[PDB]
């Protein structure tokens, strides 16, 4: 339920701009319309 | 240059901690303590 840059990177995650690559977990947004919080497999 | 998240994903970019993977290069940071903006060239 990530929602902006900081809370996702903090956490050791990861911002994408669209979407989250192959075998990562959607958590999020990074808050720009469209990007992604992607958590490791 | 690109020292912020949003500056980061704006341009297309991805925001990782501490490293670049594979295939992507470092252009910038995400402005948090090892965080690295990162786009495939």
């Amino acid at each position: 339920g990530i929602g902006d840059p900081v809370t996702c990177l903090k956490s050791g995650a990861i911002c994408h701009p669209v979407f989250c690559p192959r075998r990562y977990k959607q958590i999020g947004t990074c808050g720009l319309p469209g990007t992604k919080c992607c958590k490791k497999p």
